[PDB]
């Protein structure tokens, strides 16, 4: 395989004073753009969603809850805190066969409608990365879902690695 190469992290905003109690709760994901991200036009990707609940020690616990051939699928994470207020790691990364590295970073974010969130992870020596477009609720504005395009453009990535989930109403709500 080829890839789009990772941006490098000065091309990635962190969201400033960045408050981890109010970022916790549902978020949908109504974008998705990365290196591995492809618009399959006659198999569309269907939205899910991300739960974040903020544990006692600051870490969060992570569930992202699935529509997978006719059942809901929950797949459980830990996030832990990084090197400044809105990064992450991945907790017990030796748990994930193949995985080397994992970053999560809150690019920005509103807390009450919407966010932007970046991953880059190795896994098996290939450098992958994404931005997820996160919604409270399952719509949002031509503005919103723009801005994330263009965001999207300045890493590298173009129009066709770039997703937009169609709402569903199964396992999410
Ligand atoms: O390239 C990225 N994502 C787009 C492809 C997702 N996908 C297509 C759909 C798969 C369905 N699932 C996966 C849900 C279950 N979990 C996993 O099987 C899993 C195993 C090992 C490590 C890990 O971390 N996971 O999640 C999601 O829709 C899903 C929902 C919520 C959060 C989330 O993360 N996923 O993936 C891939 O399987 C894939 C194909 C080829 C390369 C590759 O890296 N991946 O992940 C990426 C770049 C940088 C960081 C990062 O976390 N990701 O996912
Ligand atoms: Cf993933
Ligand atoms: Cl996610």
């Amino acid at each position: 395989s080829d890839l789009i190469p990772a941006p490098p992290l000065s091309k990635v905003p962190l969201q400033q004073n960045f408050q981890d109690n109010q970022f916790q709760g549902k978020w949908y994901v109504v974008g998705l753009a990365g290196n591995a991200i492809l618009r399959e036009d006659k198999d569309p990707q269907k939205m899910y969603a991300t739960i974040y609940e903020l544990k006692e020690d600051k870490s969060y616990n992570v569930t992202s809850v699935l529509f997978r051939k006719k059942k809901c699928d929950y797949w459980i994470r830990t996030f832990v805190p990084g090197s400044q207020p809105g990064e992450f790691t991945l907790g017990n990364i030796k748990s994930y066969p193949g995985l080397t590295s994992y970053l999560v970073r809150v690019v920005s974010t509103n807390y009450n409608q919407h966010a932007m969130v970046f991953f880059k992870k190795v896994s098996q020596n290939r450098e992958y990365f994404k931005i997820t477009l996160y919604g409270r609720t399952k719509e949002l504005t031509s503005e919103l879902k723009e801005n994330f395009i263009r965001f999207s453009k300045s890493l590298g990535l173009p129009e066709n690695h770039i997703v937009f989930p169609v709402p569903i109403d199964q396992c999410i709500d």
